[PDB]
């Protein structure tokens, strides 16, 4: 249906960047719209200014949406539940608070949206696959799209998709999270797996980017990195199970080419220090999630046998020293290739 | 084979920046490397300057690279020709001077790569198609790929890909153009047809990125325009029988990204001008190639029966005084839907 859904409430588990924007995006959907937050004091300065200070700032945070550190109030009533807590707090928070929460979840049959992008360590599960482990999957749904937070919060057009098992409930949430000035625009998709490879795989080769920068090169460079390391996130996704149909969608490519393309980025800036020599040590000073990701990411590839040339050279710069301009060597000592694409027409 | 093959000599025909930047490529595979240009007292002033001035300002010349304006002393001995001629001069040259040439090259069997991109409006052919008309098919190949001139010309690290209906054909190709510092990569792939598409239509999608810019958007809406435009080329190069394996590759997806994402270019800042609202006639001052492809992809597509709707749009916009807000609510107007991408895996 392209008749939009209007709510009375929506919870959203998880007050950074992201969720905040995400807050804006459903302040407009939904009648009242609290964000859970763990810090009560913070809880409430930022309803005091009206502004998550904390990890929005510059940002007016609309009249109908409320901060509070408790679970219970947070999630009452809520006709829709978002998580977006890093990947690293997701089972903490379940195992510590989710007690309730999810038999409430469970109960009212309320429609969950993984917004989280990672890897867990521990288990080299994705988010929605941890969330998973507590809530039915029929509930469950992600959202992935080129959307830097700071261009949603703010309303400037935006594109994501919505991936679901069952492509009517990736509708249903479409029609609730997409908004009535078209500023928010939602895509169905039913790849939930190719959405979570790629939202995680991203970080990592944005720091390649980075890399590429740092190192002297320029934009054919970046346009190479973006289109080669496709194929990696195609490939993961492929031995994880996902039919890999967003890939080539927002969640895949459009993110990708965003995340790629942010020069300001922390990813970025990482890989463009790599670039240029700096070691990992040095740098740090706040980590970078494609930094963070690097290692289990290439802990599933590895028990996957998947090859991911790109990630690994990443995760070799990043964590084992290795000569930026080294790797790049390596890289390229494959000799000539074909683009090794299969055709879409037969 | 990962092994390179070196020349005796190789002729390119076209003279301006592109052309050149790929005569530098091939001055370090080459012995010898003629550039054809028209304006013989031209010829002349950049052989002197040992620069070109003309298309190529700031680059100084290899030694090994010579401009002549005598068709058959350019192309003689050559053992690859490359054309980069303007698609709407492409034609004329084989019918005015293309006699001989054409001649030696069935003659000697040697190897043609198209490096022109485009669309021709009174036939509504592109490059090697026309090209096709004069020299035969098996010796066609395609070059295309994220490759800004510039970069290319200075050496900075570039991937682009050669398309020939025999792979081999493609491969020797890449044997010939991949340079020994692994600074230009080439990679073989057989869709000619939509490295064709995508190098023309890539330009049109170029102006949207720019429409969108001057319009307010942010990144996030430009990954999305490169996303679904890319579905665009996708189509259109179903219609017209290729096999759209280069559509997400260096061809397609690749240089759809680059083009979009210079700032700089053409066809971007008249896409941003006409997304603040100058009128079409008003801005002129140099053509860009988007705006003059729009035309007759419009015509292509139309008669194809294929849908393309940004590049409609941004057709209207250009040829017809469409308000760029307009064609974005009309563009907008579909309704929510599902993402349309097929599952790579079952
Ligand atoms: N930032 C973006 O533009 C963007 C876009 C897409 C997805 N994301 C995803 O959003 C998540 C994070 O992004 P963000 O900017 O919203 O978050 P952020 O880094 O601004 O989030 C900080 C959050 O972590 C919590 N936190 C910090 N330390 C904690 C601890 N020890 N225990 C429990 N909670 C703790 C805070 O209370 C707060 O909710 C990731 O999953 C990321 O992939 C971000
Ligand atoms: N510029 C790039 O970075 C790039 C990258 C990929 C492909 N291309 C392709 O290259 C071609 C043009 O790009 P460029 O920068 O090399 O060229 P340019 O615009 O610098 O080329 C000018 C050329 O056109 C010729 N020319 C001009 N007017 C003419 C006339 N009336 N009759 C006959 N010849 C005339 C000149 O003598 C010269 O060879 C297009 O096919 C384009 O799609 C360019
Ligand atoms: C991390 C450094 C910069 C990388 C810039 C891009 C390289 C792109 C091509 C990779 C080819 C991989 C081929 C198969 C092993
Ligand atoms: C030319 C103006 C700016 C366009 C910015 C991007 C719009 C992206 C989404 C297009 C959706 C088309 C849906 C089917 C008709």
């Amino acid at each position: 249906k392209d008749e939009l859904l209007y709510l009375n409430k929506a919870v959203v588990f998880g007050s950074g960047a992201f969720g905040t924007a995400l807050a804006m995006v459903l302040s407009k959907k939904c009648r009242e719209v609290c964000v859970w937050h763990m810090n009560e004091e913070e809880v409430r300065l930022v309803n005091e200014k009206r502004e998550n200070v904390l990890f929005l700032k510059g940002v007016q945070l609309a009249s109908n949406i409320t901060f509070t550190s408790d679970v219970e109030k947070a999630y009452n009533g809520a006709e829709i539940i978002l998580f977006v807590i890093p990947t690293q707090f997701l089972r903490g928070f379940f195992e510590k608070s989710g007690g309730n929460l999810i038999a409430y979840a469970k109960e009212k049959q309320v429609p969950v949206l993984v917004c989280t992008k990672g890897i867990e360590r521990s288990t080299l599960k994705f988010p929605a696959e941890i969330i998973g482990e507590f809530l039915p999957s029929p509930l469950l749904s992600v959202l992935a799209g080129p959307s830097f937070a700071i261009e949603v919060a703010t309303g400037v057009f935006t594109c994501v998709s919505i991936a679901s098992a069952d492509i009517n409930v990736a509708r249903r949430l479409q029609r609730i999270m997409s908004t009535g000035d078209r500023s928010f625009v939602c895509w169905a998709t039913t790849d939930t797996v190719g959405c979570e490879v790629a939202s995680a795989v991203k970080n990592v080769l944005a720091i390649g980017s980075g890399v590429a920068n740092g190192l002297g090169m320029g934009l054919n460079a970046r346009a190479a990195l973006i289109m080669r390391g496709l194929l990696e996130i195609r490939d993961l996704t492929a031995a994880l199970g996902g039919d890999g149909s967003a890939v080539f969608g927002l969640a895949g490519l459009g993110d990708l080419q965003l995340t790629c393309s942010s020069e300001l980025s922390r990813n970025f800036t990482v890989g463009k220090k790599l670039g240029k020599g700096l070691p990992i040590e040095e740098i740090q000073r706040a980590v970078a999630e494609g930094v963070a990701t690097a290692d289990p990411l290439m802990r599933l590839a590895k028990q996957l046998k998947v090859k991911m040339p790109l990630c690994h050279q990443i995760y070799e710069i990043v964590y084992k020293k290795k000569n930026p301009r080294d790797a790049l060597a390596d890289l390229l000592s494959c000799g000539l290739q074909d683009e090794g694409l299969p055709p879409l027409f037969k």
